[PDB]
């Protein structure tokens, strides 16, 4: 009933020091006044770790410029999922390092991550050997490891989107949903679940399996989620996982950034299941 | 920044003061040892409240007559959402009070709620006079008054039910559903969320409006949610909050019960959603 | 077993907020890299709450003028009793607030405060219409009153001092102290008790009643306690309190400051001690 | 800024879990009505170890037989210095393990340990094998090694006794304490230190050295604190990490016990300040 610790590792291990430092004060802060507050933790802690030139948030127009300078550069979305604060779904934080600059093709992500603002705060966390998925110890103020080399699911049997865009599909998601409703070779219809909040639905995603998708639709035909810091850094964790992560026409990591708030279609998940929306597509 | 605290209430008082304390026991204790150890928690503290004589748990085949005995019956659902452990959805715990004594109709509650283990403790609680919402404060141990007298929308926006058993539906389900993702009144399409685990689901619809269903199926003809422990104190909650819970076919409360485990189907929320499902079964 | 919350109160109610909020980020840091960061947590809560023209504090040579300016002047010993870190003996953070602007005498202080990091975190406050304790509920992130307008006993029977310095003692200390074990009216002799952390003394002082004691001696004919920021805090808390505070010749908060970082002798407590430790002196 | 974690070990072992299983709640917990529920919080922890046949409490005037029987004894004090509730001072709890065989020398002693409920709720412990210190996570509900195999200093520069006592003090505490505030050889005296809290002296004593006294004294021949559950346990702590406790006649673990609520004079801690004292005996 006793524990030792010892310290674990994946300039840069300064700066996922600071953007944890960052996610802790978010996770205790769980209204725009939380979005505000959020992003100005995020900004300041991340300056100061003196490992930045360049910052894109969600919640700035423009790029970020740090004075303090250092090699990298880091996309972020500093509380995604807000429009559920209330019915205690959990809400996210997302980002990506890089070394505009931030500009970049996913490709050539160093390091991403993603916290989950649940029960326990929970960061999924890549750089480039894999996913490791840790859980904030508030008393310890420090972040526990609870699963190495996190694995998704060859194939799934949980399928994610807005089904209330039925009337505004494109024709490959129609398709795709209708073969999870009614299999055509004898196999059980998928589950569908969808919590509304990005990070909650690929969370789960990764832990049980199975596809998310926020494809183009009628009303938004680049998508709704952001390609530099929703899209990108989930993609690059998915596929650290073993999973794929596909705008519908290109892989997500592929795509050149054209603006810093670019939008992008996302489908990602288990690779037999992207792989099956895709051959939806192909025709 | 500073705050004065006050004592709150809605043998009775001794119960729900036992029921709060097996709630943060098990808040903190968030694998079926899980369920096992919910479960005792609940039948022990319920015992030594001195306030109890029958107690019925979704854990337990038969009811557990207490030795200690008082006037009050409770059932129970000690932990449910389980299957959603990993992905830090909001699992819970469902109870109703009464006065088989455990075999009465859902119109006799005295007193009923939920907890939803979520970034905080959330509890929904009413004795009949409303519905109150309490967040679990760990550090006093106790729990404190967010919203009083909570009251559902008339009409929401959201529908909630797995969609993935779409060639189960019966004919009521496959019409509602069409219906609200191809409105004929020129309204846009209700948004869909469904996140997998009953008491998230309930709590959202309160919070936010709009429909829940868990409505019988081909696979299910009486639905999977149980009559005593999952379905009655839900729809009292909802009720009180001036929603209304249908079987498809009466109202959740008015349902005579047969059987302490007895399913049934699960129609909940805002009036006039539930109203236009009715509409669709009286065809 | 529910509690409701209520707002409490007393730009000085800015400042108090803002001095609040660094007690609560001291509280969870709880080495002299902890003295350099609670000081800076201090420092700019302080400055950030526009409420501020001159800072003084222990770990600082020269008094801090506020670029955001305001109104008020804070002396403050940002973290007192470090020596007591291992022995988890409870640390403190102790403050005065006026309106150089820091050399007043301790008389025209318009609030002054400790907290005490043990077991729970407290902080006694005075606005100048008593003294009132609260303690820090870590989950609301808010300090909850636990006791209005705390009177002190006006007779204890503990004394509390080094004793190991009694080779040192002036003689009023040292009759004092053969009062105390050797009463000359037939009564018992006073216990002694001495944590090593003045914070930690004081408060016990306050709530248990009795004689607190830092006197002049042959090593430090000035005594160790400074002025600004311990000696006059806790000699204007002490006094809302219904105790008294003396130099051994005149009261501690009628001094006139003569430097920033002064030392004075103190010695305070319930009154009626106080006073037979001056019937001491005048001897 | 990451960790892991991995389990740690020093029958047995099950009692120990339950014994800290009860050390968690007593933390959680920290009037008279506290002192009962501490009491039955450890006695049904340790009950349902099935690992006991005999337990001691301070509380209870006789031993409890276990109905669920196992080979281990156990002597323990379950709520210790609640005089200082308050003033936030540490409490503690204290307890020894044995294999009535309640009444065994100290020497005979399998496990003891502490735990000093401060900021952090500390636990001291040894199996026979030196002291190792945890700290309680909460967050975790597990306890944390802070320190290994912990020795005492060889000699010290602090003394920890209630001097008030000094009218009815023996001769040789009066020359020790004589020789502690005037030492002969030139050197400085010695600082005092007295909670009024037995763990929280001890304890100090452990982690900056020096020595701890409760004599005996004319008002109590035979100390005040209590043989089974208090002095054994802390004489095997502290002689474990290379002090020692003596009675001022004998070795505290050598002493016969003929009541299990017997009480000796504690004399404790760094060595050569006990060798000290015990020459001011002789004489």
């Amino acid at each position: 009933d006793m524990l030792t610790l010892t310290r674990y590792v994946m300039e840069l291990t300064q700066l996922l020091n600071s953007m944890l430092t960052a996610i802790k004060a978010i996770s205790s802060a769980v209204v725009k006044k939380l979005d505000v507050l959020s992003n100005s933790l995020v900004i300041n802690m991340l300056q100061s770790s003196y490992s930045t030139c360049v910052l894109v948030s969600e919640e700035n127009k423009d790029a970020i410029i740090t004075a303090k300078r250092g090699k990298y550069v880091v996309c972020f979305d500093p509380l995604d999922g807000s429009s559920n604060i209330d019915c205690l779904a959990s809400i996210g934080t997302i980002f990506a390092i890089y070394r505009k600059d931030a500009l970049q093709c996913g490709r050539n992500i160093v390091a991403a991550g993603y916290a989950l603002y649940g029960s326990a705060t929970l960061v999924a966390l890549s750089t480039g050997q894999g996913v490791d998925l840790f859980m904030l110890d508030p008393a310890l103020g420090e972040f526990v490891l609870v699963e190495k080399d996190v694995k998704i699911k060859k194939k799934g049997k949980i399928y994610s989107l807005n089904e209330g865009y039925a009337k505004y599909f494109d024709a490959a998601t129609t398709e795709y949903v209708q073969k999870k409703k009614f299999p055509e070779d004898g196999s059980a219809p998928y589950g569908a679940r969808y919590v509304g909040s990005m990070v909650a639905d690929v969370h789960r995603t990764l832990v049980y399996g199975g596809i998310f998708l926020y494809p183009a639709n009628q009303k938004s035909p680049k998508g709704k989620l952001r390609l530099l810091y929703e899209c990108n850094p989930v993609a690059y964790i998915i596929e650290q996982a073993g999973g794929l992560a596909t705008t519908g026409t290109q892989p997500v990591l592929d795509v050149k950034p054209e603006a810093i708030h670019q939008r992008v279609p996302l489908i990602l998940g288990s690779p037999e299941d992207v792989q099956e929306y895709l051959t939806c597509v192909q025709k």
